[PDB]
């Protein structure tokens, strides 16, 4: 399952909230960010095929999410 490894490595950096700052995305859109990084990352460690699959989706929903994000506005 290299190649699910390899997803997640790409998803986990094009995901980085460090270069995020244009989206404006909320507190809870950035920690549910942090925790699929974590999940994903701790899944790789101990090669946890259903975690690594689940934190796939979970990144691959977050990027096309954020990158179609809902208009920031405090309203
Ligand atoms: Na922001
Ligand atoms: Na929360
Ligand atoms: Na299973």
């Amino acid at each position: 399952h290299q190649a699910l490894v390899d997803q997640l490595h790409e998803l986990i950096a094009n995901t980085d909230l460090n270069k995020l700052s244009y989206l404006n995305l909320d507190a809870f859109q950035k920690r549910d960010i942090l925790a699929a990084h974590y999940i994903a990352k701790s899944a790789i460690r101990t090669k946890n095929l259903d975690q690594m699959t689940k934190a796939k989706q979970r990144l691959e929903s977050i990027y096309n999410s954020i990158s179609n994000p809902l208009h920031s506005q405090n309203n």
